[PDB]
C-alpha cells in the first residue's frame, strides 16, 4: 500500500502539554517549583518538546517560562501565543526554541505573515495553527494553511478543541493536509467522546508529525490523549521503537508526581499502570472466553517496570491486596503502617496508600 | 457517501456486557442478588439485550442465568457457549432469548452446524462468533462466517479479544463482511490501546448493528467499551436518537451501582459522570486557548442530568467542593450527614475524587 510510506507510526514526536494544556485541568495550580520537577522529569522521561502556557498569560507564566528555559533541558520548550506582534515580542526574549501562532475561523494572512517572519528573524522556530480545526469550514482552512506553507514555516497545526472529530475524518484531514503543506504537521485531540487516543493513532498514519498529549489527559473538560495511553498504543505497533526512546519504567512516578499536584487518585482502568491494567481474572468467570486469559498480553508488564499480571481468583483483602500490587509494581518493602493504615479505610486505595514508594 | 446508507450510527443495539465480560474484572463477585439489580437497571435504562455468562461456567451461573430470565424484562437475555452440544443442551433450558457459538481460530462447520440448528430448533435467536477475531487468519474467518451465513444465523460476532485492532483497520473488516454475510453483525472491543470506543464507532459507520458494551468498561485487564463512552459519542453523532432511546439521566446511578459492587472510584476524567467532565477552566489558565471556554460544549449537561459547566477559578477546597459538585448533580441537600463523614477523613489527608466519593449515598 503506497499510503504506508507516508505513516509516522515509528517516527513521530510528542509535545508534552502538561504545562499548557494540563494548567487548564480544573484542580491545576502547578507553582515554579512543581513546574520545573515536571519538566525535568519529562525531559529524563525522553519527549522531545514541552509546551509552555504563553508568557502573555500572566507575569507568572513569563517567569516560570523563562526559568524553564534556564533549565539546559535536552528537550525543546515551546509556546503559543495570539496573532498579534505584542504577543510574539513578548515570547522571542524568554528563550523558547518555538512559537505555535494560532488564529481561530485575507487579512489573517498579511498578518501572520508580519508575526511569523518577524520569529524566523530571531532564529526562532515558527508553528502555525488553527483552534477548533473540525467546526471550521474546510476549504478556508486548507488554504490558509497553503498560504502560510508558501511563507515558510517549520509546522503547521490542527487541533479538535471541541472532543467532536472521529478517527476516519481525522486520517482524511491529515492525509489533505499531507497532500497541501511540505512541512511537519502537530495534532491536538480532546477526548469528550473517547477518540483522543484513535485520533492521535490516525494523524500519524496519515502523516502527522508531532502529537501533543498531557499526563494522565489533564487538561480542559476531560482532557486530551493521555501520554501512557499513546506509548501503549504506539509500543504495540512498534515495542522496539517505543522502549528504546522513552523511559516506560518511569512513567507511574511521573504520573505520580502529577497525580500529587492535581490531587487525584490513578483510575484503576488507567493504561499500562491502572490497578486493572496488568490483570486476569481466574476462575469460572475466565470461561467467559475460550482461551486461557494469558494468551491475551498485548503489553509485557516487565517493559514498564512491572513484573507480572496479577492472576484473581478471589477477592484480595488485607495486606495480601498490598503485597500483591507492591511486588506486582517491583517496590521493595515500611511493610507494616501500610495494612494498618488500609484496615481504618475501596480498591484504588491500594495504589494510593502504596504511592509514595519507588521501584 | 454511498457508504453512508450502510452505516448503522443512528441504528443500533447495545449487547451489555456487565454481567458477562464484567465478570472478568478483576474485583467483581456479583451474587444473584446484585445481577438482578444491575439486570433490572440495565433494562430500565434502555439497552436491548444483556448478555450474562455462559451456564456451562458454573452451578451458581447456571441458576443466575435461569433466574434473569424469569424477571420479565424487556430487553432480550442473551449467553454464549462453546461449539459444543452439551453446552447447547444446557444453554437452551435457561430460557434465554438468544445464543452465541464462539470458536476460536471444515469440522468446525460440521460441528458448529449440528450446535446452530439444534438452537433455532427450539425458537431461540442464534449468533455465531469467533475471538480474537484480528489475530486469525482473514480468509479462513471470512470463509466460515459464508460457511456459517448460508446454514443461517440471527448474526454474526468479531471480537477483538486482546485490544490491538485500530479503527481503519476495524471499519475495513466490518465493511468486508458486511459483503460477506446478510445477517446482522454483532461486535467487541477491548481497551488495551485505547480503541476500544473508536473501534465501536467505526464498526457501526461500516453496518455492524450490535455492540457489546460494560458499566464503566469494566472486564478482563482494562476491559471493553464503556456503556456511557459509548453514549457519549453517539449522542454527539445523532442528539435525538440518543436522548429518547435510553433514560441518560440514570447513568450515574448504574455506574455508582456497579462501583460499589466492585469497589473503585469513579475516575475523575470518566466520561459524562467524572468530576472534570463538565468543568472548564476560568482565569489566565483559559488563555491557553483563543476562545471562552464555554464554546467547546460538545456535550449539554442537562441531557445527562446535569445542571451546567463548573467554571474554576481558583481551587475548590471544602463544603464549597462539596456545594459544587451536588448542585451540578441536581442532589437536593443531609449537610450534617456529609459535615460528618468528612471530619472522619481528617483519618487520612482528603483529596478531589473523594467529592464524588462521598456524595455516592445521595440522589437527584
Ligand atoms: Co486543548
Ligand atoms: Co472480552
Ligand atoms: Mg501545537
Ligand atoms: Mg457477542
Amino acid at each position: 500500500n503506497p499510503s504506508d510510506f507516508l505513516s509516522r507510526v515509528n517516527n513521530f514526536s510528542i509535545i508534552e502539554s502538561t504545562l499548557r494544556e494540563g494548567e487548564q485541568f480544573a484542580n491545576a495550580f502547578f507553582d515554579t517549583e512543581k513546574k520545573i520537577q515536571i519538566a525535568k522529569a519529562l525531559d529524563n522521561f525522553g519527549v522531545d518538546y514541552i509546551e509552555l502556557t504563553s508568557p502573555v498569560a500572566s507575569e507568572q507564566s513569563r517567569q516560570d517560562c523563562e526559568a524553564i528555559c534556564k533549565l539546559g533541558l535536552k528537550c525543546k520548550i515551546l509556546t503559543h501565543i495570539r496573532c498579534h506582534m505584542d504577543d510574539a515580542r513578548v515570547a522571542v526574549e524568554t528563550g523558547v526554541d518555538g512559537v505555535d501562532v494560532v488564529i481561530g475561523t485575507t487579512y489573517i494572512i498579511d498578518s501572520a505573515t508580519e508575526v511569523i517572519n518577524f520569529v524566523k528573524s530571531k532564529g526562532i522556530e515558527v508553528r502555525f495553527s488553527s483552534e477548533d480545526s473540525f467546526r471550521s469550514d474546510l476549504v478556508d482552512l486548507l488554504s490558509l494553511y497553503k498560504a502560510v506553507d508558501k511563507i515558510g514555516v517549520n509546522r503547521v497545526g490542527i487541533a479538535d478543541t471541541v472532543g467532536c472529530a472521529t478517527p476516519r475524518q481525522v486520517y482524511d484531514l491529515i492525509r489533505t493536509l499531507r497532500g497541501v503543506v511540505s512541512c511537519d504537521i502537530e495534532c491536538h485531540f480532546h477526548n469528550d467522546t473517547g477518540m483522543a487516543i484513535a485520533n492521535a493513532y490516525c494523524a500519524l498514519e496519515a502523516g502527522a508529525t508531532h502529537i501533543d498529549t498531557s499526563i494522565l489527559g489533564i487538561g480542559e473538560r476531560n482532557g486530551i490523549t493521555p501520554l501512557g495511553a499513546l506509548l501503549a498504543r504506539m509500543y504495540v505497533t512498534d515495542r522496539e521503537y517505543i522502549t528504546h526512546k522513552y523511559k516506560l519504567n518511569q512513567l507511574r512516578e511521573l504520573e505520580n508526581l502529577v497525580a500529587d499536584a492535581v490531587e487525584v487518585q490513578i483510575p484503576f482502568n488507567n493504561y499500562i499502570t491502572g490497578m486493572c491494567a496488568f490483570t486476569h481474572k481466574a476462575g469460572i468467570h475466565a470461561k467467559a472466553i475460550l482461551a486461557n486469559p494469558s494468551t491475551y498480553e498485548i503489553l509485557k508488564p516487565e517493559d514498564f517496570g512491572m513484573s507480572r499480571y496479577v492472576h484473581v481468583g478471589s477477592r484480595l483483602t488485607g495486606w495480601n491486596a498490598i503485597k500483591s500490587r507492591a511486588e506486582q509494581l517491583n517496590l521493595h518493602l515500611q511493610a507494616k503502617e501500610l495494612t494498618v493504615r488500609i484496615k481504618k479505610l475501596a480498591m484504588d486505595d491500594v495504589d494510593r496508600v502504596l504511592r509514595e514508594y519507588h521501584a
